[PDB]
């Protein structure tokens, strides 16, 4: 705000869970600001994330990232994550943005499994959600569960198991029983206001395809495929990811 | 079991709730158990529901009912409740049930919005349980909130508002939005076990409608209109309810 730059920890609760997440605030008496989601497994804090909520900072565009349930520093356990119960983290986090008075336009920034949330809250919210940036966002993973191999871990799809070792994690079961009939599209569709696509051509976790396939639902989007660039926009293409986010949301 | 018969509290844990239910246990080593679901605003010991789990420990069908979040004796507030974090205590309970080693089918109740859960759960379980009663499943409640009318309740379905106070309640908008784009009958039509639905022809909450219509999308049900029965199968119609329903799980 006009007196108060830099980073603050926010802490807000969902259900019976402390959700754990960073503001980045900006100089300003009101600013736009966009709430980034990670992606499966990961934190708020991964470097592509960082750095978006860096550069957004630095064009004064105030930013929140939370820890997901099962995830960081959030409560639950992963075992009991899935992508709806992140929908319900999300809607908790946006709650407390749409009540800050500083607050202007609400922009959502997600990431493979967080761009599926990001995509899926502005479809419940399209009427306050002004812009959406997706980045490799993790549609695949509904297809996935219904061929019965999540990221090379196969199980029988007709027949989940009640929990599937991933990793060193233990995927729950209700993931991907709700994963098969998720209605991404459906809901993520009744955004009709500004969408930017972003998704490396070299993606060998999530399809680009699933970036093209939101890029022909949508009514108002850009594709940008990042020739060369990998699932998290690592090292050389993160600069990608991140010019593009930023240039879309000012 | 073969020991212990009659009545136990019982309580689960979903996300960071508490939810309180009561188990029926019937006479046997090895028995069938229902999963009682209750209503919008009920709570899992009304005269129908507590009928219901007489009448079946009266034939040796166990069950479980619990009030879920917002309600009754279980943890959180009514106003963060919807349709879905309801469908997450479902599957909380059906861990429970499911890994007990006395019961060997495992059925499913539910009364109007707890018919809604039921069917939904079943169609995320299509492979685990074995038969579905729905009575007056509230499933018009999509269509009420597409239509800005909930029980009475008006309201923009464009621009759903944060809360909605609703009687002694307060409605969380963030019900109103999922209950807009909910998958109804898509994820229930994929339970192709035998299904019963029990509705009352004079019922003002919830349309009859509704039944006729989970009786057409579903592929083994069966459809029983109530003559003149109200939405909760009050006074005179209740061993209707409760009559088709035991029949129906023996
Ligand atoms: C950390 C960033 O990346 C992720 O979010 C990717 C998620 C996603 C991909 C495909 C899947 O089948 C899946 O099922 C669990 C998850
Ligand atoms: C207690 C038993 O009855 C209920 O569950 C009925 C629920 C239901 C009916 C229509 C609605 O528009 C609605 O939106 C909240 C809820
Ligand atoms: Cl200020
Ligand atoms: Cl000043
Ligand atoms: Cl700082
Ligand atoms: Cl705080
Ligand atoms: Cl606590
Ligand atoms: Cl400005
Ligand atoms: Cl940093
Ligand atoms: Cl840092
Ligand atoms: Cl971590
Ligand atoms: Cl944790
Ligand atoms: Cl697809
Ligand atoms: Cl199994
Ligand atoms: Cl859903
Ligand atoms: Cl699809
Ligand atoms: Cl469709
Ligand atoms: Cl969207
Ligand atoms: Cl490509
Ligand atoms: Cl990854
Ligand atoms: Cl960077
Ligand atoms: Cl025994
Ligand atoms: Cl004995
Ligand atoms: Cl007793
Ligand atoms: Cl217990
Ligand atoms: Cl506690
Ligand atoms: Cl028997
Ligand atoms: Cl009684
Ligand atoms: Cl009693
Ligand atoms: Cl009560
Ligand atoms: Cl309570
Ligand atoms: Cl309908
Ligand atoms: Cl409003
Ligand atoms: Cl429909
Ligand atoms: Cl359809
Ligand atoms: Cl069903
Ligand atoms: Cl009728
Ligand atoms: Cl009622
Ligand atoms: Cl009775
Ligand atoms: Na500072
Ligand atoms: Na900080
Ligand atoms: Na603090
Ligand atoms: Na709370
Ligand atoms: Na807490
Ligand atoms: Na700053
Ligand atoms: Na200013
Ligand atoms: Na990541
Ligand atoms: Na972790
Ligand atoms: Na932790
Ligand atoms: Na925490
Ligand atoms: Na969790
Ligand atoms: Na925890
Ligand atoms: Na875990
Ligand atoms: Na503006
Ligand atoms: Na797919
Ligand atoms: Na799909
Ligand atoms: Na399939
Ligand atoms: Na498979
Ligand atoms: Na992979
Ligand atoms: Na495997
Ligand atoms: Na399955
Ligand atoms: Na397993
Ligand atoms: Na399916
Ligand atoms: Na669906
Ligand atoms: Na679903
Ligand atoms: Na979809
Ligand atoms: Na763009
Ligand atoms: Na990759
Ligand atoms: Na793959
Ligand atoms: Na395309
Ligand atoms: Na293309
Ligand atoms: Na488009
Ligand atoms: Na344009
Ligand atoms: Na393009
Ligand atoms: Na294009
Ligand atoms: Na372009
Ligand atoms: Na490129
Ligand atoms: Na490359
Ligand atoms: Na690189
Ligand atoms: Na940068
Ligand atoms: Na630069
Ligand atoms: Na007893
Ligand atoms: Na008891
Ligand atoms: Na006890
Ligand atoms: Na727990
Ligand atoms: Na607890
Ligand atoms: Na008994
Ligand atoms: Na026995
Ligand atoms: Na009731
Ligand atoms: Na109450
Ligand atoms: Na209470
Ligand atoms: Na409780
Ligand atoms: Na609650
Ligand atoms: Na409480
Ligand atoms: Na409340
Ligand atoms: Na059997
Ligand atoms: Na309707
Ligand atoms: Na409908
Ligand atoms: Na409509
Ligand atoms: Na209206
Ligand atoms: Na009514
Ligand atoms: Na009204
Ligand atoms: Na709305
Ligand atoms: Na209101
Ligand atoms: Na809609
Ligand atoms: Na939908
Ligand atoms: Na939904
Ligand atoms: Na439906
Ligand atoms: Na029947
Ligand atoms: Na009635
Ligand atoms: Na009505
Ligand atoms: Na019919
Ligand atoms: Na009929
Ligand atoms: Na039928
Ligand atoms: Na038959
Ligand atoms: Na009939
Ligand atoms: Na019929
Ligand atoms: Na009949
Ligand atoms: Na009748
Ligand atoms: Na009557
Ligand atoms: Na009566
Ligand atoms: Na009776
Ligand atoms: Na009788």
């Amino acid at each position: 705000n006009l007196y108060f730059q830099g980073m603050a920890t926010i802490t807000l609760e969902r259900d019976g869970l402390q959700l754990v997440g960073t503001r980045e605030e900006p100089f300003g008496e009101i600013y736009d600001m966009a709430i980034i989601f990670h992606g499966f497994t990961a934190n708020r804090n991964t470097s592509l994330l960082r750095e978006i909520a860096n550069s957004l900072r630095d064009e004064n565009i105030a930013s929140v990232r939370f820890d997901f349930n099962g995830h960081g520093d959030s409560d639950g356990k992963f075992e009991n994550m899935t992508v709806l119960n992140e929908i319900e983290d999300a809607n908790a986090i946006l709650n407390y943005v749409k009540t800050d008075p500083h607050v202007r336009n609400i922009y959502l920034v997600g990431h493979a499994q967080g761009g599926v949330v990001a995509s899926m809250l502005a479809g419940l919210y399209p009427d306050l959600i002004k812009k959406v940036v997706l980045l490799a966002p993790a549609a695949t993973l509904k297809g996935d569960a219904l061929e019965g191999n999540t990221q090379g871990v196969t199980y029988n799809p007709d027949h989940i198991p009640d929990r599937l070792p991933f990793k060193d994690l233990t995927l729950g079961g209700f993931y991907l029983r709700i994963a098969q009939q998720l209605p991404i599209y459906e809901v993520s569709a009744q955004f009709t206001k500004p969408v930017c696509l972003i998704h490396g051509t070299d993606d060998t976790v999530v399809s680009p395809n699933a970036s093209k396939k939101y890029d022909q639902i949508y009514q108002n989007s850009t594709l940008h495929l990042i020739e060369g660039a990998d699932h998290c926009f690592s090292d050389s293409y993160q600069k990608n990811a991140v010019n593009l986010t930023t240039d879309f949301l000012q």
